[PDB]
């Protein structure tokens, strides 16, 4: 169900989008999240997912940290889709404006390949802090499953497929 991609590889797809907009047109089966390790979902991707579950995935985040506590950078945790997908694979990138070492955002889409098809953001991207032509080329050659990249920057979008 996924329409419009540019195919870059074998199993890696690519399409000027927002990752919100894409999830409730398509409802997938797992739609990833640029989480941090807290769950806290404030601003870029998550912020935007989460607003658009009326906050929902915040309270389910909530009582996931209160049990289990914070995520690893480069782990992740397999949550409710909501109203968008039927699951949300919470994915913690390293953050640069944090110092984090940028080798964990290949431990990071390693976490992709536990699912057969997604729906996915450029990890560390944007607020994260990372260059997202090199988020790219770690996805490239870390993901081996299918995965359907929403880029939400034209520009970007642009700069990516043209330098690839
Ligand atoms: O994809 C990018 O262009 C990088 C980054 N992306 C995201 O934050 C992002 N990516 C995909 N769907 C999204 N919905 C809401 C945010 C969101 C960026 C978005 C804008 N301005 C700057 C960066």
């Amino acid at each position: 169900s996924f329409s419009g991609y540019l195919k870059l590889t074998d199993n890696v797809y690519i399409k000027n989008a927002d990752i919100v907009e894409e999830a409730k047109k398509v409802k997938p089966t797992v739609v990833v999240n640029a989480a941090n390790v807290y769950l806290k979902h404030g601003g870029g991707v998550a912020g935007a997912l989460n607003k658009a579950t009326n906050n929902a995935m915040q309270v389910e985040s909530d009582d996931y940290i209160a049990t289990n506590g914070p995520l690893k950078v480069g782990g992740s945790c397999v949550l409710s889709g909501h109203n968008l997908a039927k699951h949300c694979l919470h994915v913690v990138g390293p953050n640069v404006n944090k110092g984090e070492d940028i080798q964990l955002l290949k431990s990071a889409y390693e976490n992709f390949n536990q699912h057969e098809v997604l729906l996915a953001p450029l990890l560390s991207a944007g607020i994260f802090g990372a260059d997202p032509i090199h988020s790219l080329r770690v996805c490239v050659d870390t993901v081996r499953t299918n995965v359907y990249l929403a880029v939400f920057d034209k520009n970007l979008y642009d700069k990516l497929v043209s330098s690839f």
